[PDB]
This record gives C-alpha cells, sequence and structure tokens, in this order.
C-alpha cells in the first residue's frame, strides 16, 4: 500500500494505536502529521501538533492554521479516545462526561472543522477507530461502548454527508489490544483470549489479544485505494471474540 505524496492526519498519535497508525502512514510513504494531548516519546517520526480534540476553539485553531497550507487533506485519522471503567451507577460524572467530550466531540470537532475541506477537493478517505464495545454490551464499560456507538453512528452519517463529494468514511473497532490504556487492568491476557463467562464475555477464538501494527494495517487498507468502493463500513479486529457482531 502505496500514500507516496498523500498528506494524512492521525489523531491520537502519542502512543498506542494512534502512534502505531502514523507510523505505518510514514512507512508507506505519506506525509503525516499526528495530534494528541501531549508527545511523550523522545523523538517522533512525523511531524507533531498539540491538541486537546474536545476543545472545540483548540481544534477550529489549529485546523485553520494547518489547512491554509496544504491542497489537500487526503486521510484524516480519528483515534483519539480515553477508558474510563465503572458500573453505570458508580461513575463518576467527570468520567461521564469526559468520555463523551473526547470520544465523540474531539471526531466532532475535527468534523466540523475538515468537512469543508474534504468537499472542496473532492475526494480522501476517513478512517474512525471505534471499539468492540460498541458492538456488544461489556459489563464495567457502559459509557466508554456508548460514546464509541455514537462516534461509529456519527461517522457514518458524516460519511454520507461526504459521499457525494466521493469521500470514503469507515471504521475499525478493535478488540483487546496491547496498549498502554489494556495494560492499565500478568496473567491477564491469557484470561482475556479465555474468556469470562461469568460476565458472558466470549474467548478470542484466534487465541491472541491484537497487536497495534494489526489495528493500523487495517486502518491503512481502507484508507488505500485498494478500497476504493469501500465506504460506510466497521472491520471489528478481534480475533472473532464478538463472533461476528
Ligand atoms: N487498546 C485497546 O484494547 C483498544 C480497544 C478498543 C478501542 N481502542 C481505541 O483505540 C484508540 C487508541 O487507544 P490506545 O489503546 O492506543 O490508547 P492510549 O492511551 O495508548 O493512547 C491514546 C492516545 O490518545 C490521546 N488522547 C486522549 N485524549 C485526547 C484528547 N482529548 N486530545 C488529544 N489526544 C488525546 C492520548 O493522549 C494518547 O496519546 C482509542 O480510541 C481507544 O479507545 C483501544
Amino acid at each position: 500500500l502505496d500514500f507516496h505524496g498523500q498528506t494524512v492526519w492521525v489523531t491520537g498519535a502519542g502512543k498506542g494505536i494512534g502512534y502505531a497508525t502514523a507510523l505505518a502512514f510514514v512507512e508507506a510513504g505519506a506525509n503525516v502529521t499526528g495530534f494528541d494531548l501531549a508527545f511523550d516519546g523522545e523523538g517522533y517520526p512525523f511531524a507533531t501538533e498539540m491538541l486537546d480534540v474536545a476543545d472545540a476553539d483548540q481544534v477550529r485553531d489549529v485546523c485553520a492554521r494547518l489547512l491554509n497550507d496544504i491542497e489537500r487533506l487526503d486521510v484524516l485519522v480519528n483515534a483519539a479516545g480515553i477508558l474510563r471503567m465503572g458500573a453505570t451507577d458508580q461513575l463518576s460524572a467527570e468520567d461521564w462526561q469526559q468520555t463523551f467530550a473526547v470520544n465523540v466531540g474531539g471526531a466532532f470537532n475535527l468534523f466540523q472543522q475538515t468537512m469543508a475541506q474534504f468537499r472542496r477537493q473532492r475526494g480522501g478517505a476517513i478512517v474512525t477507530v471505534a471499539s468492540d464495545a460498541a458492538h456488544t454490551p461489556r459489563i464495567g464499560m457502559s459509557a466508554y461502548g456508548a460514546s464509541k456507538a455514537a462516534l461509529k453512528s456519527l461517522a457514518l452519517t458524516v460519511g454520507l454527508e461526504l459521499a457525494g463529494s466521493g469521500v470514503r468514511c469507515n471504521l475499525v473497532s478493535p478488540g483487546s489490544t496491547d496498549t498502554d490504556m489494556q495494560r492499565t487492568l500478568e496473567d491477564a491476557e491469557q484470561q482475556r483470549i479465555r474468556g469470562f463467562g461469568e460476565q458472558f464475555k466470549l474467548g478470542i477464538p484466534l487465541g491472541k489479544i491484537a497487536r497495534p501494527q494489526e489495528i493500523a494495517n487495517t486502518i491503512l487498507f481502507l484508507a488505500s485505494s485498494h478500497a476504493s468502493h469501500i465506504t460506510l463500513q466497521d472491520i471489528v479486529v478481534d480475533g472473532g471474540s464478538t463472533l461476528g457482531a
């Protein structure tokens, strides 16, 4: 998959799946800009922009400055997200509000500031990282899953709005992936693969959890010309755990 001479923006690029994705686009030849609240690495193989995607004002300013200098935004990837766990009636009011401000509002803010660019240029691809928790209820993750189901719906309607401009808009829904967000919760991995029948959580038929590169490669496929007739789709990347749900 050859992205030479394409401008690619990736949110959540300071680490994890967002980092892996931005690096994969660099490895594919793209001119990559990463966006994140914090870049704690000593060096990044791409341009980096400090941005709190939940802050509508900050997103308008950064997008306006950058969009001045580029003719074309070839790929937007929304991968910024936070995970706040809890029984629904124990989750704090801050955890609720921040979950939705970031996981839905972030993409909303980026969409509000980039859709005109996508309409003007007449093409491009958007890939949004949802989650398997948007596909199946998960004990402890009611808010997280709800925010990711709202993100998915928003991205699909934005895809429908932009389809007349030739823009393709798709999603990837990872299952458990080896990143910082997952390590916070070391037999945990084998037990995830096995499942928790007591929590109605299916094991992983493929017998392993995901690598961030395995999510990245799916994003690149959907962003690429190989997927030139794919839009409004959501690929679950989870070793079969949701059984196709
Ligand atoms: N790891 C998994 O198992 C898993 C499963 C399903 C979905 N996801 C999703 O994948 C995406 C990336 O997750 P990860 O596992 O790499 O998490 P991570 O914590 O390793 O990295 C996520 C990045 O997003 C950034 N971010 C958070 N809030 C932000 C904000 N307001 N503005 C800008 N950047 C912000 C963080 O600073 C961080 O750099 C998220 O949407 C997450 O929900 C991960």
